[PDB]
């Protein structure tokens, strides 16, 4: 936000006055917006100055393209955009300037229309000549003639419409777009945007315990799985459309959180070594390779705690939390070594467990030290903490963040949530996990199969990043103690194998539905975007309705979802017609990616959802028109 | 907003990321707020660092090349609020100039330990020594008197003698208080330094009266008006003083141009002997540093200013930067004008307003030149005792110009104040305010509905850090259709709205006389405007006959003077009242705790009753509390609760200005709070 002959103000995207960069992915249309003004009726304009700086990640805590900007409905507010083409730091700046030809074009096309004579139009014409002559200076010598001829024409004697003809022409208009006469160019402030690989914003996660991939012996007793049986587990997870496979720690406490373990109990998985029963570093290397061949990524948990008997407890003075204060340099250097080790082992995704319990400046340093060395490493923060810290950690450079989504159950909670996630889109990318081996929500506990499908739609559509724990597809809703948020017989304390193949064959698996959800996502680029979520009024406290669009392709999707998993719910859906790139009186066609149903729709549309037939409607909304798709993206 | 071992974020008051300072006046309690956090359950705290830099006004915008011109750090505590991780502070600047606040964030180890050593509800525990270790450290930060408290406390928990209750000293009140004044601060993260330009109180709180000196002349025995002087104008002042207005604003007192002189009722050609527009500054007699010959001399004016000072009034001159075709600059410096190809100076305009009698100045051709001359002119009147300027459509002149001029003036003399008459888009309006314009003219004149006024009042309180408004009930160019049809009731309604809502309010003469005559039907311009003819008024007669708002405007000013609440802007809270043509709002002083509540009808014809719903904790109370009130309009007392029945007869009185129960000290500051 600057002040000169031209004033530039309230520029976006600015993050905490500029202490941190904005978040983006390669291919994302980043909308920019600034308040630009000057004196009098005189014309003003703005240029968006975008520059790439490479893959140099900045340390966030103490331990050239010239693109045009168009004005909008909101006076004195100009809007711009850009689509970064590679991972790295890009910087936008807003150049403000007076537009004398724009002014002249208007103030003279007015008089010459409509319909004044050569006498009263003589002066403005001769000034227009002075401008084209001035503008010509900015045009390379080989392209000038057009302008000079045009200028000499206005000063030649005759009829206003004939004189102004050349200056008003297309040839000139185009040429002036490429080389404009920009007066009093005021340079705005430089602002950063860290651009990440698309998997940072759009990715479907599947959490799986490798030890539970074991199966059973002919007797019925479970087998402790290896990286090999886990590698065998992968193709259905691949076939379900998940692209990230998150494993809990691969490095006492007994069955169902009991303080003393019975001999032969598995123990809780929660630093540069693999579990002997799982395999070797070589076995894991093979596991990672197997995942890559299926087009899957591996995500490891980076939990920074020690069991009382850890090598660090003895060497560098059921869990011990680490102390970052006594020997900062020491711990800082070892964590970095550990993380680098797995990066070297083909792991480019880390799920940082409870970051809010560890120093903010630590994360910043670690996130930075890694990202400079290799910018493709991504970090997800499992911070279920106050919003200050949650978003605070995201600003620090955490790629994605775990959200309040599981406790957002009501229509109103969900709208407030969806709206908030779209608002904080520049500072945080959310990961909506339907639940975790730590979180079994009371809604799912009583709602049954319908509930599981409802939540999966909500997460998969609303969240560009969504996740499922192993077993969600088998409707795992049995809670340990009544009212507890923990699972009965948690996979964390025992070998929990599952015959998914059987469930599917019997028809007791959400496995096919989760696939459709991922197919829909893959097909619809609108489900990738976050900022474009808009809610639409559906009159029924049990139904929820929201849209989304891709500013690049114009793809539009509308979701209509029941929150009652037992009985059917009907209502009238009222569409914000221009929001979807239309007029209120317009009528269009829609395809339901769920049922395959096709219908003519208007502003007001009757809707009915039977949780026996399908919990939601994922409509294929008419493609947003090019000119309307940037207007719709707009900030102010 | 910073990042370190402690994170400081979403700090307020920040203006355009810090490009411009926040607005304040001496005695104003400035609330500060920040989001401060750290890791885990460990204790965090914040310190507000206030530093004075003197009366050095900063240049806020990049000026053109060639254009020349010319302590004891407070550490104040920040308490947390209802909103987690948000700390709140405040400060009252005692001396006019630049002030800078910073938010220091830090870990509180004793706070942590205090909590962690409870635990007491037991043994074995010899962290009762890490506590001793802390108090011993903390003691270093305490002056060698009152450090004893801490040493005794530490030595106590270091003593083996008896239970873990030897730590009672460390946990004590005496210690807790002492540690508030001199805390043990870990990992002190210094936040961003943010400016606040503190002005003299007349910048925020002042009542203006606009008067044309030429119109103070009176009539001859034949009925024809007489052209007034600075002497007759000096005579018209005491009633303006008696009405409680402290600022007397005069339109240009400069020789009006003879060339292209506009005649009666905006007629393009003037009849012989027509007065002409005061805003067409400059004839053969003089320019912008000269007085109108018919008004008097520089000496006459000096006497006029002195007369105003003796009545406790201060003069506000109009700073209009245009020239009549016959101005001294038009002959001497045609490089300050936009000479068209045909060799003529461009005629002045402001869509839909055309000004055939003026030439607008050109700031681009010779920037250094014009910049230096405007300064000279403004300095001239400052030297003549004028410390207030009512700037004419500043939005028509360069932004960087204003910034440079306001700066160049305030460095030399920080007491000079500038009011922007910018009726333009909000971007530019507030934009100019951020640039350093002391007060701004508002959309107030067209905010008629209950909705419009609540949306307005709320907006003015929101933009309070970047702009101080001046609510003028009417101007010699603004005669609103509300006033044209509403009759005397309307006049009173608007005056209440302006005087209460706006810490700065204004009245243009003839208003106390209910002048509703508009030139053309539906036009906002006055029939027979004072700008083109000598419009004298016998105020004394009207008062006597019974057609003067003169006594009511005085009560409004008395009320204002008595109530420090009607000075503060940010504290405007609207209270729900069922009638849609009735409005209710509060205001409080964060220093004195004074509370005022206004209940005003917008229907000037018939009476309006309704049930008033109070946001009880906002008046520093609980919902089932029941208090007493004293109307400043009626004088008497009434029993009021959370819900109160109200009735307003515009025949009896258009509004109720209640003297609400004084807000309790501890509650005062929570009602001020930002987040
Ligand atoms: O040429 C002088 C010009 O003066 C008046 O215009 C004033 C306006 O009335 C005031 O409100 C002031 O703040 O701005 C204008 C300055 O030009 C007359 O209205 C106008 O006809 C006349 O030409």
């Amino acid at each position: 936000s600057v002040a000169g002959r031209i004033v530039i103000d309230d520029v976006q995207p600015v993050v905490s006055n500029g202490r941190y960069p904005a978040k983006a992915v390669v291919g994302e249309v980043v909308p920019v917006a600034a308040t630009v003004w000057r004196e009098g009726h005189d014309a003003v304009a703005a240029t968006l100055v975008v520059r790439y700086h490479g893959t140099t990640y900045p340390d966030l805590a103490d331990p050239p393209q010239r693109l045009p900007m168009s004005p909008g409905h909101t006076p004195d507010v100009f809007h711009g955009h850009f689509t970064p083409d590679r991972v790295g730091l890009w910087t936008y700046r807003v150049d403000g300037w007076g537009d004398p030809i724009a002014s002249w074009r208007h103030n003279v096309t007015a008089k010459l229309d409509a319909g004044q004579g050569e006498s009263e139009l003589n002066n403005d014409l001769l000034v227009g000549a002075r401008l084209l002559e001035r503008a010509a200076t900015g045009v390379p010598r080989e392209l000038r003639e057009a302008l000079l001829e045009a200028a000499a024409a206005l000063r030649a004697p005759g009829d206003p419409f004939t004189r102004a003809g050349a200056a008003l022409s297309a040839e000139v208009s185009d040429l002036l777009a490429e080389y404009p006469l920009r007066e009093f160019v005021t340079r705005g402030e430089q602002y950063g945007v860290w651009v990440d690989r698309p998997e940072a914003r759009f990715s479907s996660w599947y959490e799986m315990f490798p030890r539970s991939t074991g199966g059973w012996d002919a007797e019925g007793r479970p087998v402790h799985g290896t990286f090999a049986t886990a590698a065998e587990a992968l193709p259905r997870i691949a076939r379900m459309g998940f692209d990230v496979v998150y494993l809990p720690p691969i490095h006492r406490k007994g069955r169902n959180n009991s303080v003393t373990a019975a001999p032969g109990d598995v123990g809780s998985p929660w630093h540069d070594a693999v579990h002997p029963q799982l395999g070797t570093i070589e076995d894991f290397d093979e596991f990672v390779a197997s995942a890559r061949d299926l087009g899957l990524e591996v995500a490891l948990d980076l939990a920074l705690q020690c069991a009382p008997d850890h090598p660090w407890a003895r060497e560098h003075p059921d869990i011990y939390p680490l102390n970052f204060d006594n020997d900062p340099a020491g711990i800082y250097q070892e964590v970095l070594r550990v993380v680098r080790f797995w990066i070297s082992h083909g792991v480019n995704i880390f799920r940082v467990d409870n970051p809010h319990t560890k120093p903010p400046n630590f994360w910043a340093w670690l996130i930075g030290q890694i990202k400079n060395e290799n910018p493709d490493v991504l970090f997800l923060s499992e911070a279920f903490t106050r919003p200050a810290r949650l978003y605070g950690l995201a600003k620090l450079g955490f790629t994605q963040s775990y959200t309040y989504f599981t406790w957002r159950t009501s229509k109103w909670e969900l709208t407030e949530f969806g709206q908030e996630i779209a608002a904080k889109a520049d500072i945080a990318r959310p990961n909506l996990f339907v639940n975790t081996p730590d979180i079994l929500h009371e809604s799912l506990q009583h709602g049954g199969p319908g509930m599981f499908a409802i939540r999966a739609v909500l997460a998969a559509t609303m969240g560009p990043a969504w996740g499922v724990y192993s077993g969600y597809e088998l409707f795992e809703n049995q809670p340990v103690r009544p009212g507890s948020e923990e699972y009965l017989n948690s996979e964390k304390y025992e070998l929990r194998p599952r015959d998914f193949e059987s469930a599917l064959a019997r028809g007791e698996s959400l496995e096919p539905f989760l696939t459709r959800l991922n197919e829909i996502r893959r097909l619809h680029p609108a489900l990738r975007e976050l900022r474009t979520i808009r809610f639409h009024h559906v009159d029924n406290d049990a139904l929820l309705a929201y849209s989304k669009f891709d500013p690049g392709t114009g793809d539009t999707v509308l979701v209509v979802v029941t929150l009652n998993p037992f009985g059917a719910e009907e209502a009238t859906l009222w569409l914000d017609m221009p929001e979807l790139g239309m007029e209120p009186y317009d009528r269009f066609w829609v395809r339901d990616e769920i049922t395959g149903e096709e219908y003519q729709w208007g502003q007001a549309n009757y809707v009915r959802l039977d949780p026996a037939k399908a919990v939601a409607h994922v409509l294929n909304m008419p493609l947003i028109p090019a000119d309307k798709r940037l207007q719709l993206l707009r900030r102010e």
